[PDB]
């Protein structure tokens, strides 16, 4: 009944750590922030922060959302595993708190609105 994220499959119990829980239509099509944000084809807009969500182009997150289903983890192997590495060529993909747990980098810089992933191969 109630929502859960279109990429980790997880509803509000997950806020803390993954931020939170954005509903998009009376689908209940969903996203908590980070999976949202980190997602490798989500179009931010303006500046945004977990103190004030920015704008997002929520088209591209329900495209990504459809994209996952296709999308096996690096770690968990199930789907909605949109978080890639940024290394064009890096099969490398993940769900957000599976990247965390699989020693990737998140890359965040607030001001020039980039929001990113490398892999632990990839981190330098
Ligand atoms: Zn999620
Ligand atoms: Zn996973
Ligand atoms: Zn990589």
């Amino acid at each position: 009944t109630r929502p859960k994220c279109g990429f980790c499959h997880v509803g509000e119990e997950e806020n803390e750590a993954r931020g939170k829980l954005h509903i998009f239509n009376a689908k209940k099509a969903a996203a908590h922030y980070k999976c949202m944000l980190f997602s490798s084809g989500t179009v931010q807009l303006t500046t945004t922060s977990r103190a004030e969500f920015g704008d997002f182009d929520i088209k591209t997150v329900l495209q990504e959302i459809k994209r996952g289903k296709r999308m096996k983890c690096t770690l968990c192997s199930q789907p909605g595993a949109t978080i890639g590495c940024e290394i064009k060529a890096c099969v490398k993909t993940y769900h957000y708190h599976c990247g965390v747990q699989d020693k990737a980098k998140y890359i965040e810089n607030m001001s020039r609105g980039i929001y990113k992933l490398y892999c632990k191969n990839h981190s330098g």
